C-alpha cells in the first residue's frame, strides 16, 4: 500500500511535484514525476484520484491531467484544454466531471479517450469569478462546492448533466465530504481581509443530502481561514483545519473543546486520514516556502513518522 502526497509548489513558478510514501517502510520519494518521466508536472499540483491503476494528476495551473500508471510513474495520458482545473470525479470508466476555477463550466471527460466530450453549465456565474470544486455522489446526483468568490453547492443531475439545485450558504466553502448518514459536510474559509467579495466569520455545515437542507451550522470566529473537510474510512469521524487540526464525530450537536494537533505557529494545509487504519496525516506548508513536511499520527494522535515533502504539500491519495 502506499500514499501520493502532491505539492502545489509556488502559484505562478512552476515548481510543483509528486512525492510517494511507502508506510510500511517509512520511506519518502520525492519529485517521482520527474524521476520517471523526466519533466515536470507545472504548476499548482491540486489533487489526485487513483482509478483502475491509473493515477490522475490535476495540475491546475498548467490547463492538464496527467494519468500516470501508479506502479512506474510513466505518463500514460493525458487530457488538456481545462481552463484551471481542480478536482476529478468519475462517474463511470467513461465520464468523468472536472471542476474549475476562473470557468462557470464543469468540464465533461472520457478517461478512456483522453478527450473533453461536454460541458455543464452553472448558474448566475461568469469566468471571471466562477469556481467550481470538490464533488461528492448522492445516487444519480453530484453535489459540487463553489468555492472563490461563491457561496453556494450545486447539484447536477448525472443523467442530463445539468444543475437542477442550489443551496446558499456562507461565503466561500473550500471542501465537500459526505457521511455514512448521507449527510454533506463543508466548511468555509470567511474570506480574506480586503477581499472584494467579502470577509465574515467562517462556519461548519451538516447538510442533509436527500433534502438539500441545512441541518447544523458551527460558526468560529473572524480571522479564522479554516479548511480541508476530511472523513475517516467509516465515515463516521469528521477531520477539518482551523489552524490546529479538528476532528469531532459526525453525529456531534457541539464543536470538541480539545484539537487532534495543536497549532505550532505553522501552516497545516493538507489533510487525509487512512481509510483502512484511520492514520491521520497533516501536510504542512511551513510558511508556504521551504520543503513541506507530512506528520503521520496514530488514531489517538501520537506521531509515527514525519517527513520531507515538496513544497506546498496540499493533498494526497491513497493506493490500497
Ligand atoms: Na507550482
Ligand atoms: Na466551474
Ligand atoms: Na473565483
Ligand atoms: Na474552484
Ligand atoms: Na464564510
Ligand atoms: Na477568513
Ligand atoms: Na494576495
Ligand atoms: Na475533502
Ligand atoms: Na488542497
Amino acid at each position: 500500500s502506499g500514499l501520493f502526497i502532491t505539492n502545489e509548489g509556488n502559484f505562478q513558478y512552476s515548481n510543483a511535484t509528486l512525492s510517494y510514501y511507502d508506510p510500511a517502510t517509512c520511506e519518502v520519494e520525492n519529485e517521482v514525476f520527474y524521476r520517471a518521466n523526466g519533466f515536470k508536472l507545472g504548476d499548482v499540483a491540486q489533487s489526485m484520484v487513483i482509478r483502475d491503476g491509473i493515477g490522475w494528476i490535476v495540475v491546475n495551473n498548467s490547463h492538464v491531467i496527467f494519468a500516470i500508471d501508479i506502479n512506474t510513474f510513466k505518463e500514460v495520458g493525458r487530457i488538456t484544454g481545462f481552463t484551471s482545473p481542480r478536482y476529478i470525479h468519475f462517474l463511470s470508466d467513461e465520464k468523468a466531471y472536472v471542476t474549475q476555477i476562473w470557468d462557470y463550466r464543469i468540464f465533461i471527460i472520457n478517461p478512456k479517450t483522453y478527450e473533453i466530450t461536454g460541458y455543464i453549465e452553472c448558474p448566475d456565474m461568469d469566468m471571471e469569478s466562477g469556481s467550481t470544486e470538490q464533488m461528492v455522489q448522492y445516487g444519480k446526483y453530484v453535489y459540487v462546492n463553489c468555492w472563490s468568490y461563491q457561496n453556494r453547492i450545486l447539484k447536477i443531475d448525472t443523467e442530463t448533466d445539468k444543475v437542477v439545485d442550489e443551496l446558499t450558504i456562507g461565503i466561500q466553502p473550500t471542501s465537500l465530504v459526505m457521511d455514512k448518514y448521507n449527510k454533506m459536510w463543508t466548511i468555509t474559509d470567511g474570506g480574506y481581509e480586503g477581499s472584494p467579495y467579502g470577509y465574515e466569520a467562517p462556519s461548519l455545515y451538516r447538510i442533509d443530502a436527500e433534502t438539500f437542507t441545512v441541518e447544523k451550522q458551527f460558526k468560529f470566529k473572524l480571522g479564522d481561514w479554516p479548511s480541508e473537510v476530511q472523513l475517516n474510512g467509516t465515515r463516521d469521524t469528521l477531520y477539518w483545519i482551523n489552524n490546529d487540526i479538528w476532528r469531532m464525530p459526525v453525529e456531534a450537536d457541539r464543536v470538541p473543546v480539545r484539537p487532534f494537533l495543536e497549532f505550532r505557529d505553522t501552516k497545516y494545509y493538507g489533510l487525509t486520514v487512512n481509510p483502512n487504519n484511520g492514520e491521520v496525516y497533516v501536510a504542512d506548508a511551513i510558511d508556504y516556502q521551504q520543503q513541506g513536511i507530512v506528520y503521520r499520527y496514530s488514531p489517538q494522535g501520537k506521531l509515527i513518522d514525519e517527513f520531507y515533502v515538496g513544497i506546498i504539500p496540499g493533498a494526497f491519495c491513497w493506493k490500497l
